């Protein structure tokens, strides 16, 4: 019932350098897996233009941010397009390997970690932060999934029979023992607001 | 053997705020032009991963920047996803109704008109330099089509039966006669250096 797959060399290359690269401006992460969203909602608003059924799977266009103090998480929902089975084996969706490369020798014009958004692998930056981190996603031309990794060179996919969700996807960050100051209430309001402020869609900060 | 449309009410307001409000740093144009087709060549290379033979219709993924003096023009040209006549009557393919609106309430909490990539109506950036810009673009999935406009609150699309370019989409700017600095090799190298400097696709300046 659970597959287990090697991430492809450069991917895994990418990995290890956010992990291990000091590097003290962790805040960015959260931008980057907001931006990734936003993006989802984009395509499936781009999409029910045309076939206005592809919304009958839930009308509403938001994102969420979820932070949990017990099981020491902080959650990213958007009800966006959603990923199917192959897309979440094909690094989430992504052009991982050619923007690796043009990443890693942006960094040798200069460039710093921050940019990682430009080349399309920002979804990896959650591993400034997170030691796991599980994806959860329902797409309208499949079934629901879910994906996890620690590094470690291998992720796995499993089919999800817990919670029905409709349509979307959900990145659960499962935080370092020294990272929980992105669990505040205070802290994530700052992080909102100062590099998030003009995304076009609701962001709900949900309270504990 | 020609169509003629109008823009939805949101599109033309954009339009005629982009063409009357003074504002000077037009060069922002290109910068939206450029990061439009890495969009697009993204797209293609995503699909390629899992059927190789969307690359049937050429190889090479890159960006064009091509200036006349003559014709006082300056095309910018990718080999692209391309897109259907269907994505050309919406908006270029993009969210233009609900990006306008987020873009307008953008300019009530104090952001300016560069931040337009932002909101995902970057094309029309075109429309601070350009008095007429034809779109000619091929999608693997259809035909050559041609868009055009002047503004005046629509615009045009005929199958264009010109070059066959066999994938991509190509961006006629037909210059505003007091603009014509961005025909300069000097000026356009700036302008790419400046804003540009990361796209992960090889841009070739064209020299006349
Ligand atoms: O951070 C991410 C990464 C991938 C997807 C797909 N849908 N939403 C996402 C958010
Ligand atoms: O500036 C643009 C706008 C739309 C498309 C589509 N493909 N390439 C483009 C460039
Ligand atoms: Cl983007």
């Amino acid at each position: 019932e659970v597959e287990t797959f090697a991430f492809q060399a450069e991917i895994a290359q990418l990995m290890s350098l956010i992990i291990n690269t000091f590097y003290s401006n962790k805040e960015i992460f959260l931008r980057e897996l907001i931006s990734n969203s936003s993006d989802a909602l984009d395509k499936i608003r781009y999409e029910s233009l045309t076939d206005p059924s592809k919304l009958d799977s839930g009308k509403e266009l938001h994102i969420n941010l979820i932070p949990n103090k017990q099981d020491r998480t902080l959650t990213i929902v958007d009800t966006g397009i959603g990923m199917t089975k192959a897309d979440l084996i094909n690094n989430l969706g992504t052009i991982a390997k050619s923007g690796t490369k043009a990443f890693m020798e942006a960094l040798q014009a200069g460039a710093d970690i921050s940019m990682i958004g430009q080349f399309g692998v920002g979804f990896y930056s959650a591993y400034l932060v997170a030691e796991k981190v599980t994806v959860i996603t329902k797409h309208n031309d499949d079934e629901q999934y879910a994906w996890e990794s620690s590094a470690g060179g291998s992720f796995t996919v499993r089919t999800d029979t817990g919670e029905p969700m409709g349509r979307g996807t959900k990145v659960i960050l499962h935080l370092k023992e020294d990272q929980t100051e992105y669990l505040e209430e205070r802290r994530i309001k700052e992080i909102v607001k100062k590099h998030s402020q003009f995304i076009g869609y609701p962001i709900t900060l949900f309270v504990e």
